[PDB]
This record gives structure tokens, C-alpha cells and sequence, in this order.
């Protein structure tokens, strides 16, 4: 069975875990524990980091037999390809590519301030800007059932994670975009998704690692 | 003809410009000018940002008729797909995916400190770490003519820009990895590449925008 390595948190592995579940993939998980402050001992991972045969050692990392992979989006396409969720038409592949990177951006943005000691000070501006960000995704999705088009793709998992992370950060954020709310309903309503969410495996928190100022627990 | 919008600098548009050239693509450039300190007036771009019909307004952006694209890596695949440089075999697509993101990481890393006011203080550590970074690419490439494998792909443009930016930042950096040096020789040795470098179009500097503390000019 495949084996997904990551910290004992949600973070970046979220969309992957969801995808793996949606695809009925056979897998295990090698969760790494980070020590408490002030050191935040990472040795559990560092003692293994370069022993796994990974090309660019990192987290998350996926191991499927002889295939060792790093970089979240790389791991997602890998999985998605086995179930034709990496896109089909031309326009689909474009939307996929754009989102694939757009979400990664918007994510690192939140991550950056949530790990910034001055989070409290920065928070005001970030929130002032967020509505427009969400709007973009609303406009983008429009009347489509999924982001790529009529068929679901791995990018839907990425958009979800991002959108979800924001209802958690600011609950009223998605209130102004019905289609987005429906998207979340539609995504969580997915049979294998719904079931996974009610299982013991579902790890929706902590959102970030112990070093984080927000969602660190 | 296609139209590539970006700042009047190298930056993220570099690999794209190189690819476009190597593919003999018919295109123009909409270069945006940033005002001098302390305001760094961006208005030339802001007054157009939401008028272009882009989905997620940003730079660089590519316009091919009805197709409006953002996110550098999104733009690269779009172009590479028209010429079969987006990867073919399974293992090829993996390497492409990994590098497509790996390079983007290593890039932002450099960008972050080069835009950091305390650049001078941060520089010492970054340099202490760089060798291992480069080594990863060397190990990765190994005895292959190209990163993807025997055929050249758009990621080779990404790896080049990164490797190039680092010889500029620290000339002796690549000295310990012959295969990487040969890679640089082999890439610039490409007919259309070589030619483009001797042209008036070649924009290798400034490396970053005016806001940068390094390579700002
Ligand atoms: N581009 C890579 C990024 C991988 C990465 O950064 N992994 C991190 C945790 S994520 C992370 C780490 C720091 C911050 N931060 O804000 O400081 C935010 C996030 N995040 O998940 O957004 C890690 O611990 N890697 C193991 C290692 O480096 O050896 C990918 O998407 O796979
Ligand atoms: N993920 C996107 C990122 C796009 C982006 O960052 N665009 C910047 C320039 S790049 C950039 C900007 C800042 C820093 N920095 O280090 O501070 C590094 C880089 N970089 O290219 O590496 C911009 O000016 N966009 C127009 C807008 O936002 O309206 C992509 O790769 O296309």
C-alpha cells in the first residue's frame, strides 16, 4: 500500500488525504511528531529525511512502491492520473494548471501570517482583502458544478481546503458567495468524502504545526 | 500574436521568454514600469489589472487570442503543450511535476531574502545552505542530458533560470557540480537560445523589481 508522510497535522496533506480517500486508494500514513517549544524538535523527521530515497526530501512525501514523490501538487497529479482526475480537455487542463498554483499561493499567504509573531497586527489588513480573493473563486466557478468544468478534478480538493480553511478562520467569509457554499456542500456530500469525515482517520486539526501563532492546535 | 505581460524586468518571465523563443512562438511583450522609491508606483499595471479579463489578475500573464492565463507554471505548460514539452512518459510527467514546483520553491526562497531589508544579515546562512540545494539538482539530473530524461521539457527552463540566478548571486556555486555546468552549456548552446541571448530582446537584468535589496538593478 502507498504511504503518505507528513506531520501529525492537517496542513498540506489535507487535500491529498481527501483525494486518496475519494479514489479508494490503498494507503498508510507516517505521521511525524514535532517537539514542544522552544526547540520544536524535528529530529523524528530529520533522522529519516535523507534515508527515504526521496529526490528533494520534504513533507508531504508519497511512496508508491518504487515511486518516491515530494511536492504536494506533484503528489496530487500522481494520484489523480490513476483515476483520470488530472484533467482531460484543453480548457480543463488550463483551469487545472491555474488553480493548481493559485490555491498554493493563497495558501502560503495565510500560512505566512499565521506563522508571523505579529499575526495580531497583520490580521486586520488580511481580512480587509480576503473578500475579493474569495470573489475571484466565485466568479471563476460561476455556474459550474466543479472548478475544472463538469467533471471533478484534484483541484477541487485544493480549492476546498483553501475555502474550508477560511470558514474556520472567518466563518462569515463565504456567506456572500452562494455558489461557493454549494460547492462545499457538494464536495462534503460526496459519498466517500462524507464517510471519511465521519471516520476516525479524519484529521482536520491542528491546521498548522506547533510553530504557528494561529491554528497551531 | 501572443502577448506576455510582466514588469520591465527578468524575474518570473525569464523561463517563459526563453521557452517562447525556443519554440519560435509569435509574440509581443507588454512591459510594465514601476515608479522609483519611496512609493514604487504600480499604477501602470493596476489601472489595467482588472480590465484584461484575466481570471486571477497577476504577473506574468499570457494572452493567446481567447485564452487569458496567469501563474508562471500555468503559462509554461500552456506553451509547452503546443510543442510536446510538457512531458510524455509516466516517469517524465513525475519529474516535470516535482521540478515544476521544486524550482518555484527555491526561487521564492531567494526572492524572499533578496527583498528582505536585512538581506545582508540573512545572506550568510542562505549561502551556507545553498551547496546542498544545488547538490540535489546535480544528483537529480545525474547522467541525463535533460532533467525530464532524454528529451528537453519546459522544466529545464525553470531549472536553468534558477541555476543561472545563482551563478550571478555566487559565481563559484556551480563549480562543484560539472554535470550542472554542462547542463548550462547545453542549454545556452541551443541554437534559438544562443541566438536569443545575442539579440536586443534578451532581458537578463534587473533580476528583481525596484523594491528588491539585491539585483534591483
Ligand atoms: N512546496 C512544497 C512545500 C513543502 C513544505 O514546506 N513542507 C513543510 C511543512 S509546510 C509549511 C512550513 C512552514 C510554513 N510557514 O509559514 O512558516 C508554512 C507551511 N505551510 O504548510 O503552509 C515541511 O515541514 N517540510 C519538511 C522539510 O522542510 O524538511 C510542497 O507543496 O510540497
Ligand atoms: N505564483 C505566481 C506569482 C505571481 C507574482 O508573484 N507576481 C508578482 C511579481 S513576482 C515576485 C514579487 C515579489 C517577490 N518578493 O520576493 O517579494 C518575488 C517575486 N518573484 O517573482 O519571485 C506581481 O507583481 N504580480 C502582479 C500583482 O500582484 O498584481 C506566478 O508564479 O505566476
Amino acid at each position: 500500500p502507498m504511504i503518505l508522510g507528513y506531520w501529525d497535522i492537517r496542513g498540506l496533506a489535507h487535500a491529498i488525504r481527501l483525494l486518496l480517500e475519494y479514489t479508494d486508494s490503498s494507503y498508510e500514513e507516517k505521521k511525524y511528531t514535532m517537539g514542544d517549544a522552544p526547540d520544536y524538535d524535528r529530529s523524528q523527521w530529520l533522522n529519516e529525511k535523507f534515508k527515504l530515497g526521496l529526490d528533494f526530501p520534504n513533507l508531504p512525501y508519497l511512496i508508491d512502491g518504487a515511486h518516491k514523490i515530494t511536492q504536494s501538487n506533484a503528489i496530487l497529479c500522481y494520484i489523480a492520473r490513476k483515476h483520470n482526475l488530472c484533467g482531460e480537455t484543453e480548457e480543463e487542463k488550463i483551469r487545472v494548471d491555474i488553480l493548481e498554483n493559485q490555491t498554493m499561493d493563497n495558501h502560503m499567504q495565510l500560512g505566512m501570517i499565521c506563522y508571523n509573531p505579529e499575526f495580531e497586527k497583520l490580521k486586520p489588513k488580511y481580512l480587509e482583502e480576503l473578500p475579493e480573493k474569495l470573489k475571484l473563486y466565485s466568479e471563476f466557478l460561476g455556474k459550474r458544478p466543479w472548478f475544472a468544468g463538469n467533471k471533478i478534478t484534484f483541484v477541487d480538493f485544493l480549492v476546498y481546503d483553501v475555502l474550508d480553511l477560511h470558514r474556520i478562520f472567518e466563518p462569515k467569509c463565504l456567506d456572500a458567495f452562494p455558489n461557493l457554499k454549494d460547492f462545499i456542500s457538494r464536495f462534503e456530500g460526496l459519498e466517500k468524502i462524507s464517510a471519511y469525515m465521519k471516520s476516525s482517520r479524519f484529521l482536520p486539526r491542528p491546521v498548522f504545526s506547533k510553530m504557528a501563532v494561529w491554528g497551531n492546535k
